[PDB]
């Protein structure tokens, strides 16, 4: 008396509206009892042909495995083609009925959904992350069914497939139009912590993984870590405005675009300024300007805001090889390390962490935990920046996009947007174009990060413009 497992049907993955993203499809896996197959040798050439395998290769395989009470013949055969084998009616041939995944949206949501292995177990993305929820529990057969298989449970992602398609298309076009290698785009609901879209390029078809380059499989949004540069200056400014020592109309002299701190010299990307107000320091991305404010308030206040918005912290999503990056801490913050933290070369983050930090600022200073599954009851979340500072910083970022001298290519057709461009350094000196922002600026709903590796706020900003316009409309957000 022997036992054999009854495979359980893997749970359906849908997007947030019930659109199917991963579905367990019927297939048949033919095994055989060699010792039985060894009594029907004159059938072998027809079995071989019908199995795709080749006559002598097939005969060799069966002969050497003549002891084995059991061997597979083939996995994954369609159930109708698979009868064409049991239609030859060869002795020794027994069939198992099995499920295999199909991915109806294919390459569009490859990295977010991921895929299963040959054993129907999660290997990447959500398939891995919720493998236990989706897998259910195999059954048992001896005589009797000693245990009935329980089916895996349905899972509704936070992803909106309409926004994911728009993000996938617009990022793809931007990479060809800027001869760029790779890129990421993350869209978040700033109220719910939901990831509405996460697209990486290059992508792959999880329904055909034969010619699959490890480069295409890379979930860049959650894995690539970089120095966020000027895109974290809003968090430096949040610390400045919470200090009691700074208001937006305060002036800093940044002439002549350089600042010597001991042996080190801080050097601005544009060196045509003397007096700048705090908004101008952001618009110009003056490192001298943000450095002088950081020296006045202390790195500790900046470190604390960056920590509280989740920069360099575990996201809690449970995706495989999610990287945490690095928010370095000190007892004693010297001038050099204080400055480099304040203008964003003093830490490294992922696109997902950056978008989550921009969500907190956009959600009037309240952090909500990230979710890759549909949120029905919003968590309470944490007031990490006062609503008043958050409001002030939002208005500063709206000026960055829409003031004279600002990033005009991020302006969003129909709405007022807010955000900041940056030049990232990978973590031997690789460079990415960043844009981080949210909209609508006065009443934010969506936060977005665009990352474009090695293009060969002119590059990332127009992508943000186009994906944001489309996202706000698909979500029936009213024009301001």
């Amino acid at each position: 008396v022997r036992h054999i497992a009854i495979p359980a049907h893997r749970g359906l993955i849908t997007d947030r509206n019930g659109e199917p993203l991963a579905v367990s499809t019927p297939v048949t896996t033919l095994w055989a009892n060699p010792k039985e197959l060894m009594t029907a040798k004159e059938r072998w050439p027809q079995l071989a042909a019908a199995l795709g395998q080749d006559t002598k290769l097939f005969a060799d395989r069966i002969e050497q495995n003549a002891e084995r009470e059991f061997i597979y013949l083939v996995r994954g055969l369609t159930p109708e083609q698979g009868e064409g084998v049991i239609a030859l009616k060869v002795p020794g041939v027994y069939s198992i009925e099995e499920f295999r995944r199909f991915y109806p949206a294919g390459e569009v949501v490859a990295h977010a959904v991921g895929f299963t292995d040959v054993d129907d177990r999660g290997r990447e993305g959500i398939e891995l992350a919720f493998d236990e929820w989706l897998a259910g529990v195999p059954g048992k057969r001896q005589v009797q069914v000693t245990k009935n298989a329980k089916p895996g449970k349905t899972l509704a992602l936070s992803i909106d497939l309409r926004l994911q398609y728009l993000a996938h298309r617009e990022l793809r076009n931007a990479l060809l139009e800027n001869g760029a290698k790779a890129g990421s785009l993350v869209i978040m609901d700033v109220k719910t912590g939901e990831i509405l879209a996460m697209t990486n390029q290059p992508t792959y078809n999880p329904n055909n993984r034969r010619n699959l380059q490890p480069a295409a499989m890379r979930n860049r949004a959650m894995i690539d870590v970089f120095e966020p540069g000027s895109t974290v200056k809003p968090f430096s400014m949040s610390a400045a405005l919470a200090s009691g020592r700074w208001k937006p109309s305060d002036i800093v002299d940044v002439y002549p675009g350089t600042l010597q701190i001991g042996r080190y010299t801080i050097r601005d990307v544009s060196r045509n300024s003397r007096q700048l107000d705090l908004t101008g320091i952001l618009i110009k991305s003056s490192n001298v300007g943000i450095s002088k404010i950081a020296f006045d308030i202390g790195a500790e206040s900046i470190y604390s805001v960056m920590q509280q918005v989740g920069l360099g912290q575990d996201t809690g999503l449970g995706f495989p090889g999610e990287r945490v990056g690095n928010l370095p801490n000190h007892r004693k913050w010297p001038k050099a390390e204080t400055a480099t933290l304040a203008y964003g070369y003093g830490l490294s983050v992922t696109a997902i962490q950056l978008a989550h930090a921009y969500a907190a600022l956009a959600n009037d200073g309240k952090s909500v935990p990230l979710s890759m599954t549909r949120v029905d009851r919003v968590p309470d979340g944490v007031q990490v920046i006062s609503p008043e500072v958050a409001s002030t910083v939002q208005g500063m970022l709206q000026q960055v996009v829409e003031a004279q001298g600002g990033v005009f290519r991020a302006q969003v057709p129909g709405y007022h947007a807010a955000g900041k461009s940056g030049t990232a350094r990978k973590v031997e000196n690789a460079y990415r174009s960043l844009f981080a922002g949210f909209a609508p600026a006065t009443d934010p709903r969506i936060a977005m990060v665009v990352v474009i590796d090695e293009p060969s706020g002119l590059v990332s900003a127009p992508v943000f413009s186009k994906v944001m316009a489309g996202a706000l409309r698909l979500m029936n957000v009213p024009p301001d």
